[PDB]
C-alpha cells in the first residue's frame, strides 16, 4: 500500500505514535516519507547482507527474521515479510521498541539527515486528525 501522508498521520496517531518518547507526530511522517516514500512494501539491501523492510526500514540485523541475515537478532519477535502489510500495526509496535532502546529516532538514519532540526509540524499540516 502507498499511503497518502494524511492518511498515514491518522493510521500513525491512532496507533500511539503522537509524542511517543516525546516525538511529535511530524518526525514519524518525516521518517516514513524520506525511508520508502510511504510505500508499505520498500526493501532495501545493506552492504553486511542485512535488508530494511517497510514504511520505516526495519533492519534484519537486530530487529525482525527474514532466514538469510546469518548471527542476526529478532528483537521484535516477527518475520520480516509481516513489516511489508499494508496494516502498520507491526511496523508501529516494532518501531516503539527500536525508539525505545536509548538511542531515539536517530536509529533512523534519513530522520537524522533530513527531518531532524527542521519545522517537521509542516508534515502533518492541513490534516483532519
Ligand atoms: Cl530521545
Ligand atoms: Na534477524
Amino acid at each position: 500500500k502507498v499511503f497518502g501522508r494524511c492518511e498515514l498521520a491518522a493510521a500513525m496517531k491512532r496507533h500511539g505514535l503522537d509524542n511517543y518518547r516525546g516525538y511529535s507526530l511530524g518526525n514519524w511522517v518525516c521518517a516514513a516519507k524520506f525511508e520508502s516514500n510511504f510505500n508499505t512494501q520498500a526493501t532495501n539491501r545493506n552492504t553486511d547482507g542485512s535488508t530494511d523492510y517497510g514504511i520505516l526500514q526495519i533492519n534484519s540485523r537486530w530487529w525482525c527474521n527474514d532466514g538469510r541475515t546469518p548471527g542476526s537478532r529478532n528483537l521484535c519477535n516477527i518475520p520480516c515479510s509481516a513489516l511489508l502489510s499494508s496494516d502498520i500495526t507491526a511496523s508501529v509496535n516494532c518501531a516503539k521498541k527500536i525508539v525505545s532502546d536509548g538511542n531515539g529516532m536517530n536509529a533512523w538514519v534519513a530522520w537524522r539527515n533530513r527531518c531532524k532540526g527542521t519545522d517537521v509540524q509542516a508534515w502533518i499540516r492541513g490534516c483532519r486528525l
